[PDB]
């Protein structure tokens, strides 16, 4: 779809935190749609990658991957310039038969999205405690 | 976190479905929590499984992996019982340095979900439209 | 130019019926322009795949690469879901010299065009009868 | 498939010039047909080979292949005749199975004519502008 | 951006000179554009494109490559039709760390520009000479 | 020629911003001469060098190289003396044949640096963006 710039709202561990996108140029190299939120210095800007790809020889099915990537940053520690001292990855990678449909993919999509929603997901993530 | 019966509404394309997902079962190995949905027949219900896996002896970073997998019944295929023409995978895998904070992963969480909704994400899903 | 619905008109034997296409990206790993008859289950629309190619090592001159493939479904069977029993795939791949002129391309693109409805082609594309 | 004067009309990006051809015998060992421009003189008239394969058992399906040759020629270099300077190949080539219905040949024929048409297939060939 | 016309003015030697650039995609099948002066004669076209590389891995580094290929031609030369005679290029490479401003790097792109302007490049470039 | 104080004026971002620049010998042993910005500091100096190639029958072509290189210093950092943290390079190659006339030159000296006050050089180098 048009490569635009994407407005996510009502995130964070509040919901009350937003993010605006910048479409930072599609393809480099290897089809890799590429945004940040647009700053100065690009080693402190978080990103994120779209990638749909067809069946190939080898690969039978279709596969549609996300990255997502947060870093973060640390000022005036002696230095004059910030540094990074983790990024914070993240990464989806879906997988879609030739035969699927709308209705199918789209549940998928919708499946995840409030999984992370769950009571489960985030005590499994904000707090790391495992499953009980 | 409390492994009871997790409930995902407000899903699909449409927007208006629910799905119920009874905690079949944690640990068989490799601390994969395993999920299902009401299901007498296994082969049929869908499942996700949660994984959180502390830094190894030899890597650093956490891991948070969850899969999806949800199958696709052929009833009508003549014969008893049905079968599955295709299955349809989802595998996301998060990556935290020992130093985030649960709002560097909180965030993290909730921008991969209001990214599932995003019109490009859709449209590079439900219809496999890529960076256009 | 701009990759948009290119309706496609008066086609077929009875010259009556009429394709639609739809943009769907490009570059997977080659510089692919993709259309494709826009259905919700892949496999199973008429695909269009169009490429050109600045000449390089090897290749030292222009080439235009067009291919065409449309699936046949199937209803049933002892199953459910359409299947798809035979494509049919169509290849043509023009060249051109360093020094060609945009009067001696579309020279050979209407020609090749024309000669697509010649008694030769019809009786040896339709009915598939060679040349005597 | 009686290989008479075949005629080709509307030619040209004018729309408007008129190209004949002449059955230059079949079968040079290769089983292939040939016209050639009314030339008395070879390598500077245009050719075409139309070429039909029956299934061998090195491969299960039929393939019509056409060969557009169009030479280019320039008298007043060196000499006292003509020499070709440059050429302009346009190799075409199908695909159906023994299972494939005329009309569904027929819809790749008149597909592919139209799509020779296409504002996209002359911006790409006329002028070499890739997808946009 | 916005890969469009380019209406580089007041340019040459003198200064009257003026050019007009167009776009010939984006991907060419290795992230460069492609720009060039509209002539139907392809070779004859003076090529300029552009290109972002993000920092793989491989190296850790941003890379921006602009270069510039202008021919001469030789109108009567041989035949009837122009030739190349000699390709004058231009190669131009930038690089800059993940921690560059975007004032650092505007200022080595008009540094470079303003640059080109010196009686010494002046007097290097066109009539070539050293410095002493 | 001269090698001499080049009074680089209305540079930058803006174009408020001016430079001064010094020679610093013309053999450094390979060529090259060297200019910097009359910093006593030898490290910290602004850096940017020509150099002539006679075309050595090695490859028979002349070949002029101008390189900047800029550094950004850490004024605390850590001792009482700043550090230098990041330099962004900047490198330019041009090439000429045996034939090539001082306008034919000029012209690519003139239009490279007319072409880097592009809207699309400036949001590629400065916002590091590719084209679409």
């Amino acid at each position: 779809a048009k490569l635009e710039t994407v407005t996510l709202g009502n995130i964070g561990k509040d919901g009350k935190q937003t993010l605006v996108l910048n479409p930072r140029g599609v393809n480099p190299t290897n089809g890799v749609a590429s945004l940040s939120q647009k700053g100065c210095v690009p080693a402190l800007e978080k990103r994120v990658t779209v990638s749909v790809s067809q069946p190939s020889r080898n690969r039978k099915n279709y596969k549609v991957q996300v990255k997502i990537q947060n870093p973060t940053a640390c000022t005036a520690n002696g230095s004059c310039d910030p540094s990074v001292t983790r990024q914070a990855y993240a990464d989806v990678t879906f997988s879609f038969t030739q035969y699927s449909t709308c209705e199918e993919r789209a549940f998928v999509r919708t499946e995840l999205a409030a999984l992370l929603a769950s009571p489960l997901l985030i005590d499994a993530i904000d707090q790391l405690n495992p499953a009980y």
